[PDB]
């Protein structure tokens, strides 16, 4: 009886091939045997073939059908042999899906500082690794306030990869956040906030886990610093254990190595019994001689059992009856740890009995064993393995150690036949690509075999689900019964799958079986063979390097060159050829997939755990089972093409560190597929480490200390050799060696220092000179040893002398409009008599239109610190209106529209922190319950009218309207939570109508119509005061509302209310609420809301522009310093104002002619063209400042700003703030390096009003001094008080309402730099929306 076998693979992937295998034995020769399958759509024929007079397998590839109704779907593969009147016929019910295409995020950092640019790719594969080029619709980065901040749309993959950049904020927020791929399909998450360790870092050696058989120990508790570097002090070493605590403390002091070395004993700490914690800490307090601060370590110690645990990982699922099966058990303990000559006690279970025996082990832990089923007959055994006799134990109280027995369960290798194959299993961990030579015994019963025929093995090699390859060997049967072996080659890829298998059976024509199988272990391979080298791999910092990359040809690559202890800190969320397997390999245990056919719940048991879809007409019916450092920037991160050649040679910079560089790189080609190379090193050795301490601020005739600490790294003695450039921006006194080479031997520092005096403002350069230098004297009994790289070292270090007083700027704006003639205006400028010397400048800025002094300066505006809701905007709202008026005129280019986009996101990151839970954006955010609404209005106006240009969240605009029908008034007016605002136009108390007007304008600005219902519930509520009101700001505000719809004939009844009121001031017109040009702050907004009523008419006319240009005049010559318009508000109205301005009388600007002229006869010309119109054109005057002359002729409309900054000693004010400060503690009799001297300040509002808006009081700091650490908490902890900020030389204090009473501020400062005749320092305190309302003292330190 001849038969036959049917394979086909499990699971049928859709976008590759399958293989389907027929073998055929000799006999029939007249009988199709055919193998075809059909679906619910489409059926084509897989293989026909017929007989042969030997035995045949073949072997065809085959494209699968499309799948119908979804994925995952169920064929019949039907297997027929037809021939003489019979017809063998089978239906088989397999699986066909379309298979998950694995993917990932691979990002530059799992921990990034704020102000860094975040890099990340995306990179989808299938199941074989081949890159997928499907596009990426939408995909997006979210931040830890689960908003989305930024999105990409349609975007496509570059060779199945694609990279992306996203800039984050100088001030972004803290937590992970989330990139996000197809609408959530793909998270990769990573985590942003701002880590500075100045504190040396306090570690161990040594200790490490321990375990019960050990009585004493030494802890090495070894204090070094980040770059490393030890230091004498005193260690406290606390050694505790705690309770379900027993503690012993030590105290010692480090050496000049820095590690401490302590006995530790177990005898004094719970070691036998668990009653106590099975976790022993070390806490470790280090405090260093002369400094007072303590550096805490804590190391945890885990007691570990002796030995481990026994599963059967390779052991089989079956047994041969009558006959004897081999292999081999690896033995370890704890943690994989082998254990020399352990003792295995292996029982078996079963009908003929429970069989006990024991093994012993060699030094490598693997023991070979026999097992003899000659008495089993038949039946289901069990197998267990243990150590010894010992079990778990059970206790609620302690906990217990982990402990598994070795189970398994056998069932009975049903056949007809007692022939036996060889069971040869290769080592551990295989190799991919090399022909592997794998020998295999056997042996033939003469009882159930002929002599006659001859013997043949057919053998399938299977990886990754599907079989892969296989074969036929052909062999003499005449030999008969012999323990011959026969030879096999093996090729092994990614297609193979890490624990592949090989099955070898033996079939023959007169009838029989014999099956066996061989699971294998190899390491995760590659199609694709990809090299990271590097050339020489220990650079120096500073000189290039060769990166070498090898790949499959046709392949992109991409490049991760980071620092180490990044690596050091996450062992996860890498790519280390295990992350992107595992999401592919889980088709082990069950033989079906979500099928429910079985045959008798042997081959079925065979091709249960790792098998095939395979049938035949053998003895199978049977039932059996069917069951810690910093983090720099990073290196590399770049993307390369590679070429044909394979090949990719770059050379590369390093970085400026003394740490270790590690690289990693992956590689995708669409004709091999992917392939990931593991982290290569590259060490960065620098000779010799220098730092550079010094003060940032200085003020000029001061003093401080120059230091130049060598720290040595090599482990011999050296010579090094200081120096200093002699400039005359600086004067100095040698405190160090004066040019004397020292013998610095390892392990060795040195401090150097020299007294340093200024004599010039500015930022003034401090070059070092180190240098190893050829001794001609032996250093500690050795001669100088000279490195041949990295021999010199030349850090430069700048210093900002800023002079004497306070900066006092003067501008004087100037609004040239020639309308076809000649025009002309004078500047007068002038100093007072008390100037600081050397320290006035004066400049001119020529324009060749408006809304381009914005445009330059769209970062700042204002020269106020930007840490508040209300003021946060100078830097995104003034952004949207000359990038409106560049729109609605066509002179958007592509580069200021990606500058100001990128200001855009900025400003966007930096204004969602003063979102809440809730949709309304307070000032200082997270601190007021419920937000302001107005600003709520002024953050909805300027989202609705950005997101035309960046990307906008529709979610947190969303909310801002809920915020707005949850301060809906049943009046149809506007109201308000919370008392923060700006200046209220009078001090209102009211404000209703204000409010309203500006939340329902801002409505109607962003795009909402006028039958919109919160625009028609507000103008519904205007109608009541439409008329009858008498402030001038609301009055103007009031126009703009009724302007911006189209209720002309009460706009025309308001304009006529403002002509009343308008203050003819020559030919240029303005209002203001209390009636050279130093500006005032609320009349500029509300000339500025007087303007833009007059420009929203729809309707153009002539005697509109006419009185509009005098407004204009007025307007625009109210710019203070670079940005203008002094406050934040005033700005943004006023550059709204100007730019809807500039919108409606757009002029083309063709040419004009402009002359700069001044009494010492120095004149110059600027020329305007059509494209030139948009360049802040600059010229600092060299006169001393009097009068000037401007003229201008040609047609347009120009804009001419003059700035003059000088330094006064500061007079005081005492008419708006009553600002007082003393100095207390300030030993000067023991000052010591931190020189802590405390200030106090009392600050008062003596002014007209009722109370100030809001105030800064800015600690100018005294010259290399710093505000401590706990400051910012203990004025945190001050009331009044919602925001202190210490950007580089200033301590910028944030009070809400600063109010009649007298409010004592007090808090500690400490120098880090020694400073010596200290100028004084100043203390100003203004009203933040009335600049000009200013109280300036100054402080010195009562010691010199």
């Amino acid at each position: 009886l001849p038969n036959y076998l049917v394979t086909l693979p499990a699971r049928l992937n859709f976008p590759s091939v399958q293989k389907v295998c027929l073998d055929l034995s000799p006999g029939y020769s007249d009988v199709k045997f055919t193998v075809t399958l059909e679906t619910k759509d489409k059926t084509q024929k897989l293989l026909e073939y017929s007989g042969l007079k030997k035995r045949h397998l073949h072997c065809i590839s085959f494209l699968v059908p499309p799948p119908a109704g979804g994925t995952e779907e169920v064929a019949t593969i039907r297997v027929s042999g037809v021939g003489n009147n019979i017809s063998f016929e089978e239906k088989k019910k397999v699986l066909i899906q379309r298979q998950g295409n694995g993917t990932f995020v691979q990002t530059d950092k799992p921990l990034y500082t704020p102000g860094q640019q975040v890099y990340f790719r995306i990179v989808t594969m299938d199941s074989n690794f081949v890159p997928v080029n499907d596009k990426y619709s939408m995909v997006e980065l979210q931040d830890p306030n689960s908003n989305r901040i930024a999105q990409w749309l349609e975007v496509v993959p570059e060779q199945g990869i694609v990279d992306l950049s996203f800039q984050l904020a100088p001030e972004a927020m803290l937590g992970t956040y989330t990139v996000a791929v197809a609408e959530g399909k793909t998270f990769g998450t990573f985590s942003v906030e701002e880590y500075v360790l100045p504190k040396f870092k306090v570690e161990v050696v040594e200790p490490k886990e321990l375990s019960t058989v050990q009585e004493s120990f030494l802890v090495k508790i070894c204090c070094r610093y980040t770059y490393g570097k030890p230091m004498l002090g005193a260690v406290q070493v606390s050694v505790c254990q705690k309770a379900n605590d027993k503690c012993r403390n030590l105290s010692g002091q480090t050496d000049k190595t820095g590690c401490f070395s302590a006995p530790v004993d177990m005898a004094t700490f719970d070691l036998i019994g668990y009653a106590y914690s099975h976790q022993i800490n070390i806490v470790a307090t280090v405090v260093e001689e002369g400094t007072g601060v303590e550096a805490n370590a804590t190391q945890n110690i885990y007691i570990s059992p002796q030995m481990g645990s026994m599963t059967f990982e390779d052991t089989s699922n079956f047994y041969h009856p009558n006959f004897p099966f081999s292999g081999k058990i690896r033995v370890r303990g704890h943690d994989d740890s082998f254990l020399k000559n352990h003792l295995v006690f292996l029982v078996i279970y079963g009908t003929n009995g429970t069989f006990n025996q024991t093994l012993v082990t060699d030094n490598n832990g693997l023991a070979p064993f026999t097992l003899e089923t000659s008495g089993w007959n038949g039946t289901d055994v069990s197998l267990e393995g243990k150590f010894q006799m010992e079990d778990l134990v059970y206790n609620p109280e302690q906990v217990p150690r982990y402990y598994q027995n070795a189970y398994l369960h056998l069932r009975p290798f049903y056949s007809t036949t007692r022939s036996f194959l060889g069971i040869h299993r290769l080592n551990g961990p295989l190799k991919c690509g090399q022909p592997q030579e794998v020998l295999v015994d056997y042996y033939i019963d003469p009882a159930d075999a002929s002599p006659d025929q001859e013997i043949s093995f057919s053998y399938y090699l299977i990886g990754k689900g599907s079989l892969v390859m296989e074969g036929q060997k052909h062999l003499n049967s005449k030999k008969k019964g012999l323990k011959a072996s026969f030879s096999l080659s093996l090729t092994f890829t990614s297609r193979l799958a890490p624990d592949p298998s090989l099955v070898i059976y033996a079939i023959f024509p007169s009838g029989g079986v014999v099956a066996d199988k061989i699971q294998f272990s190899v390491e995760m391979c590659f199609d694709n063979q990809v090299s990271l080298g590097f050339s020489p791999s220990q650079q120096l910092p500073g000189a290039e390097v060769e990166l070498q990359l090898q790949a499959a040809p046709g392949s992109l690559c991409a490049l991760r060159a980071v620092d180490e202890s990044v690596l050091l800190l996450r062992p996860d969320r890498e790519l280390s050829n295990r992350s992107v397997y595992g999401m592919f390999p889980f088709w082990y245990g069950h033989y079906p997939y979500q099928v429910a056919e079985y045959d008798q719940c042997d081959l079925f048991s065979f091709f249960r755990d790792v098998g095939l879809k395979i049938l035949s007409n053998a003895k199978i019916k049977k039932p059996v089972d069917c069951s810690r450092q910093y983090f720099p920037e990073t290196w590399l991160w770049d993307l390369f093409p590679i070429g044909n050649s394979g090949k990719e040679a770059v050379h590369v910079t390093v970085p400026d560190a003394i740490t270790e560089w590690k690289a990693m790189s992956f590689c995708t080609s669409q004709s091999r597929g992917f392939g990931l190379s593991p982290t290569v090193g590259l060490t960065a050795f620098k000779p010799f480490f220098v730092d550079l301490t010094l003060p940032y601020s200085v003020v000029r005739g001061e003093s401080f200390r120059l230091t130049a600490t060598i720290f040595n790294y090599l482990k011999d003695c050296i010579r090094v050799q200081t120096d200093l450039a002699k400039s005359h921006e600086y004067q100095l006194e040698s405190w160090a060696d004066s040019q004397t080479s020292s013998c610095l031997c390892a392990d060795d520092a040195k401090t150097h220092h020299w007294n340093i005096t200024a004599v010039k403002l500015g930022h003034i350069n401090f070059t070092i000179s180190t240098k190893i230098l050829d001794s001609n004297e032996p250093c500690g009994g050795q001669k100088g040893f000279v490195p041949q790289k990295g021999r010199s070292d030349t850090l430069i270090k700048p210093v900002l002398v800023k002079p004497e007083g306070v900066l006092v700027e003067k501008t004087h704006s100037s609004l040239l409009c020639p309308k076809g003639k000649v025009a002309s205006e004078s500047v007068s400028l002038e100093l007072p008599v008390d100037i600081v010397p050397d320290s006035t400048k004066a400049y001119v800025t020529v324009l060749g239109d408006i809304m381009g002094t914005a445009l330059q300066n769209l970062d700042g505006l204002v020269q106020m610190p930007s840490g508040c809701g209300e003021q946060n905007m100078v830097l995104f709202a003034p952004i949207i209106y000359v990038l409106q008026y560049l729109e609605k005129a066509g002179l958007l280019t592509e580069e200021i529209r990606s500058r100001a986009v990128g200001f855009l996101e900025i400003g966007y990151q930096k204004e969602l922190m003063y979102k809440h839970s809730n949709g309304s954006y307070s000032a200082f955010g997270e601190r007021d319950g419920n937000g302001n609404t107005w600003l709520t209005a002024f953050v909805t106006k300027c989202f609705g009218q950005a997101q035309k240009f960046i990307f906008i969240d529709p979610k947190n605009i969303q909310d801002a309207l809920k915020w707005m029908a949850g301060n809906q008034l049943p009046s149809g007016c506007y109201a308000n939570v919370g008392n923060l605002l700006h200046t209220a136009m009078k001090g209102g108390v009211d404000d209703e109508v204000s409010l309203t007007a500006y939340v329902t304008a801002a409505l109607l600005e962003m795009g909402k119509d006028v039958d919109d219902p919160m625009v028609s519930q507000g103008l519904r509520c205007l109608k009541n005061s439409a008329t009858s009101t008498t402030n001038l700001y609301t009055q103007a505000l009031l126009a703009y509302i009724f302007s911006l719809a189209g209720e002309m004939d009460i706009r025309n009844i308001l304009l006529k209310q403002l002509d009343q009121q308008a203050i003819i001031s020559g030919e240029s017109i303005y209002w203001s609420q209390k009636p050279w040009s130093e500006p005032a702050a609320v009349d500029v907004e509300l000339t500025a809301y007087a303007l833009l009523a007059q420009l929203t008419k729809p309707s153009l006319t002539q005697k509109e522009i006419a009185k509009a240009t005098s407004i204009v005049a007025w307007l625009a010559k109210q710019h203070n310093a670079y940005g203008g318009f002094s406050s934040t508000q005033d700005t943004v109205v006023a550059l709204q104002a100007l730019a809807k301005y500039a919108t409606t009388a757009y002029m083309p600007s063709e040419e004009i002619n402009l002359v700069v002229k001044s009494t010492e006869n120095f004149q110059r010309t600027f020329n305007i063209q059509s494209v030139n119109r948009l360049v802040f054109q600059q010229d600092t005057l060299p006169n001393v400042p009097g009068m000037y002359t401007l003229e201008a002729s040609g047609q347009g409309c120009v804009y001419v700003q003059t700035v003059l900054r000088y330094n006064i000693l500061p007079p005081t004010n005492m008419k708006t703030f009553s600002l007082s400060v003393e100095i207390g503690k300030a030993r000067c009799e023991q000052p010591t390096s931190p020189r802590s001297l405390t200030l106090t300040i009392h600050t008062s509002y003596v002014g007209s009003r009722s109370s100030s808006n809001m105030a800064i009081v800015e600690v100018k700091m005294l010259s290399g001094f710093s505000p401590m650490e706990g400051t910012n908490q203990l004025l945190l902890q001050q009331p009044l008080v919602k925001k202190v900020e210490f950007g580089t030389d200033t301590l910028n204090i944030y009070l809400d309402e600063l109010i009649k009473n007298t409010q004592t501020y007090t808090f500690t400062i400490s120098q880090s730099v020694l400073v010596t005749n200290l100028k004084p320092a100043t203390i100003k305190v203004y009203d933040y929306y009335l600049p000009d309302e200013q109280a300036t003292i100054q402080y010195s330190d009562p010691c010199e």
